[PDB]
């Protein structure tokens, strides 16, 4: 897998963000995670978390997996990095997302995120409190 450049257009919620990718605006859905919706418990904190992560980053990168690169809603499916740190993994580590929507062939970082979820649960963070 490899990292490609992108720039923030707009923070949306915990697991979606608007980025410019090869010069085109695009909504990205974070692979392998599920944040609560804004109106749900920890939704606002998930949105705040992702928003600050991507807004403070001097360098956003997108990393496609080996499978489907856009979902049925036209959203990009990727791992998103903010100054080399994976937003997907950071949300799970902080208990602001659950490992989820694990589909065969788009699951390269599954065990890395499950390891983060195990530590978050151990610490009873946020969703696991
Ligand atoms: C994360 C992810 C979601 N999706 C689709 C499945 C879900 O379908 P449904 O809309 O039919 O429930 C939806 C979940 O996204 P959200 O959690 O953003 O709603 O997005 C994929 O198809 N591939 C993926 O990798
Ligand atoms: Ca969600």
């Amino acid at each position: 897998l490899h990292k490609e450049p992108a720039t923030l257009i707009k923070a949306i919620d915990g697991d979606t963000v608007k980025l410019m990718y090869k010069g085109q605006p695009m909504t990205f859905r974070l692979l392998l995670v599920d944040t609560p919706e804004f109106n749900e418990k920890y939704g606002p904190e998930a949105s705040a978390f992702t928003k600050k992560m991507v807004e403070n980053a001097k360098k956003i990168e997108v990393e496609f997996d080996k499978g489907q690169r856009t979902d049925k809603y036209g959203r990009g499916l990727a791992y998103i990095y903010a100054d080399g740190k994976m937003v997907n993994e950071a949300l799970v580590r902080q208990g602001l997302a659950k490992v989820a929507y694990v589909y065969k062939g788009n699951n390269t970082h599954e065990q890395l995120l499950r390891k983060a979820e195990a530590q978050s649960k151990k610490e009873k963070l946020n969703i696991w409190s």
